């Protein structure tokens, strides 16, 4: 699909059995989604945006469907405000900017 | 152009006949600017973002030249860790996200 930006990019995404809502971003080095529960070890990380730094929990080769379409990667997990897509999943399906 | 994921897109602006990098960003609603000097009025705008909100200035109708393409609007200006071309001005360049 082509996604146009009069609005926020939000899709569908299926995590560790959980459907959510997330943005893609491009601006996103890394994948970040609100405080849930996933199998696997974690080590502690810190993500700085605007407004500073948040702890997150890095967990490394979790598989999320993006609007249909299978991805494995790492994701951070912690208080974020907002459900957030990064470069780290869009790459692997295939996702780009164009004008 | 078609710009790809594996990197930060990057691209360089030109505002106020300064040359500058930005980060071209679907995850941002506004464009936000590091500090520098602006004509005309400012109002004042608060900024939510990953860790916490930030106090910034906004000036509008604002010319600024983004990888080459010229658009007009709004340009927040405040503590950001790196220039962030959002929505409002990757709409005006015609962008979009594609998979
Ligand atoms: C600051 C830039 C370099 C990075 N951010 C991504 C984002 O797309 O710039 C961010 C993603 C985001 C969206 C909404 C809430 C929190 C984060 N949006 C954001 O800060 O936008 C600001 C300006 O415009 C407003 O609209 C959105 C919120 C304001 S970030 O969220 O801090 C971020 C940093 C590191 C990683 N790995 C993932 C995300």
């Amino acid at each position: 699909p082509q996604i146009t930006l009069w609005k926020r990019p939000l899709v569908t995404i299926k995590i560790g059995g959980q459907l959510k809502e997330a943005l893609l971003d491009t601006g996103a080095d890394d994948t970040i989604i609100e405080e849930m529960s996933l199998p696997g070890r974690w080590k502690p990380k810190m993500v700085g945006g605007i407004g500073g730094f948040i702890k997150v929990r890095q967990y490394d080769q979790i598989i999320i469907e993006i609007a249909g379409h299978k991805a494995i990667g790492t994701v951070l997990v912690g208080p974020t405000p907002i459900n957030i897509i990064g470069r780290n999943l869009l790459t692997q399906i295939g996702a780009t900017l164009n004008f």
